[PDB]
């Protein structure tokens, strides 16, 4: 663990620019070479030539419901094995941290599954688990999307105590998506953020003012913008209006997820959001359990999903269930659709989600002191290799 | 001639030049802006007259490409003296900072066009009022589903004989500068080509067209969008519609698509002005879309074949909650655009002048304070209230003070 690694002949993403600069690593952390040189030595124990390729912080996916046959919203015999399988497979997508996401389920499912998915550091076993993202059940009936109507719930009884009874202990929970128009959402948002949980707005028929109120109550994220929310209207902007709002707490950057799989939103939607509020854009996969399996029928929590073509509908409906697009595919599609810089596309998949979760000192950057989680990319942003804590954990067949 | 004409120098002023407010004098001769360094170099001449501007802002005079009348005048009426109504509006809008405009006619029966269109030719600006750049004919070749305030009974389509139907409806087009149409109408391609071949700007509006149909119309020659967001399908993330033109990457290279916005605080909320301005700032054109009741306050009035009731600060088609147009003068729109978007003063001023000038290919003579341009400009205080209006270097309106 004490070895000094030096990555040379590389362009690194630092401060929003690709710099021709070496990356120094020891004990899983990025090192300041000026400080290393003065205090210790100048010669690394190992040099690795990167052939001019790009090193960028490892991707962070804060919304993924499963994959490769695994459905996080199922109380199976070995919940942990399913999480570890997905965590391992998404290394090949450039993902080094993620939030396993559960969808609207009966309380007993939460009680069995939630304690089985704790935080875990990344390594050769797979991407690190940052905590659970619980999407629903405290969401709107009118914008339930693929969530089962039977298991939706409201707050009005006794607000946060109803949420605690539904989910069970929240120690392992990092994010909760809710619809803020629900009665007593204010109390719930306050109680959740007081416990360090990120509150996201989604699956909601709330208007702009209600959404702005929820941000003042503590909300900091929007769940897959444009999907499962009222559209933008010029005399009724809705939640999309948060991207241009000047009525939020001063200095606060509202973050918002976008599914850039080429099916959930057209290029115009990616462009208009990126141009209105670039700093807040967070790429998420919202991947469903059928990710990586091709066509067929599989599950998503309590619902059944029909995948045919590159599109996943709730069976018997034309309601999209989620994406089958890996994160690296989303990064490239975002880049192509918006014409943004490579730096901007890479930041939306790593820096921005890290900032959302308050992790920007340890994840999402190649800054001094941060964890050495990074991907090796060619100029087309195809992932050649994935590193966690300075250790090679995935390498492309080529 | 240059040798014989007087040199006027405006001093103690900030001027809008190259997108920046510069503490720099404005020099004028023969009605056009001159380079002082070159004048001294080639002629060793200084100003024959200096005018101290008290530290105020000089900006190119506003250009309003969509105004249906004002102060009781309705351009879409075949009245006894159509020209007198145009001159009245042209004079009054000098106090709004407007030095050029396009009188706009709404969906009307052919007989109205045949009588009115020939009575409203281009006319240079002066003490008589803002210059008339030509007519803007909005409708009748627009969709029924997004007709907005236009009367259903007088809508028309192209399918019969395309451009010859348009020519028979409007009459001779010599005086016409802009036509708004809905591009999903059958045979719109042929009409767009024939209109642009005659130098007429084609605008897209009052339409249920989708993005690809809108992009096709730009490839055929269309260069404007009529009051973005109003009377068109809303933006959807899997169906962008006409708003999607603001972010399209498949339009002709190097050419800017322009779009009008009514920044009166009633037609669109601040988020809509912000999202458009951030997506495509260079294309934004402020238009008043002013109705004949502009400057009259509440009451009942006309808009072509329709009746309009102004109540509160809102002008509805009588008996409906359908907005007919605005009662906001251009300078009011400029100040509201500035406030609602938080943009720079320069950006607000450019949206009311530079951009409409570029739309109409007039950027070398209007909409700028560049050397060689016409000396049409407004004197503004720091809040962008109009204190005085100049045309061809001559003072043509001044605030009471
Ligand atoms: N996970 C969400 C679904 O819940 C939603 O149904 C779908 C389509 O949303 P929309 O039709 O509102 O764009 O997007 C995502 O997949
Ligand atoms: N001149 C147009 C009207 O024709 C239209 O009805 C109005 C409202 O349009 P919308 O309700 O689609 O925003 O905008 C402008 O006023
Ligand atoms: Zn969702
Ligand atoms: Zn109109």
């Amino acid at each position: 663990g004490a070895r000094v690694l030096q990555f040379t002949n590389c362009r690194i993403l630092r401060g929003g620019k690709l710099l021709r600069e070496d990356l120094w690593v020891r004990g899983g952390r990025i090192l300041d070479p000026e400080k290393l040189f003065f205090e210790e030595r100048r010669v690394a124990d190992e040099r690795r030539d990167c052939g001019g390729r790009i090193l960028a912080p490892g991707f962070i996916d804060v919304q993924i419901n499963g994959g490769f046959g695994v459905d996080f919203s199922q109380a199976t015999e070995d919940v942990g094995s399913g999480v570890a399988l997905v965590a391992r497979r998404i290394l090949s997508h450039g993902v080094t941290s993620f939030c396993p996401t559960l969808v609207t389920s009966p309380p007993e499912v939460y009680h069995k599954v939630v304690p089985q998915i704790p935080v875990k550091s990344g390594g050769p076993h797979g991407a690190g688990v940052l905590g659970l993202h619980l999407e629903g059940p405290f969401i709107s009936r009118e914008k339930r999307g693929a969530h089962p109507e039977a298991h939706l719930r409201s707050f009005e009884a006794d607000a946060f105590q109803d949420l605690l009874a539904t989910y069970g202990p929240l120690d392992n929970v990092r994010i909760v998506t809710l619809a803020p128009e629900l009665g007593r959402s204010h109390e719930v948002i306050r109680a959740l953020t007081a416990r360090g949980i990120c509150v996201s707005l989604g699956h909601s028929v709330a208007d702009l003012r209600a959404a702005e109120d929820a941000v003042w109550s503590g909300a900091t994220f929007i769940t897959h913008l444009f999907n499962a929310m009222l559209p933008f209207h010029h005399r009724d902007p809705g939640i999309v209006g948060l991207l241009t709002s000047d009525r939020l707490p001063a200095g606060r950057c509202i973050f918002y997820g976008m599914i850039a799989d080429g099916t959930h939103t057209n290029p115009a939607a990616l462009r208009i959001a990126h141009r209105a509020h670039p700093q807040g854009l967070v790429l998420v996969t919202d991947a469903i359990p059928a990710l990586g399996l091709g066509n067929g029928r599989h599950t998503l929590g309590q619902q059944e999903v029909e995948v045919d073509g590159l599109t996943a509908y709730v069976a018997g409906t034309k309601t999209l269930s989620g994406s089958i697009a890996p994160m690296d595919v989303c990064v490239r599609h975002f880049l192509q659709a918006t014409g943004c810089s490579m730096e901007s596309a890479l930041e939306a998949a790593s820096l921005h989600p890290a900032q959302l979760l308050g992790l920007e000192k340890s994840k999402g950057t190649l800054d001094f002191g941060a964890d050495a989680d990074f991907v090796v990319l060619d100029d087309s942003l195809h992932v050649q290799a994935t590193y966690i804590s300075g250790e090679l954990v995935w390498q492309a067949d080529a």
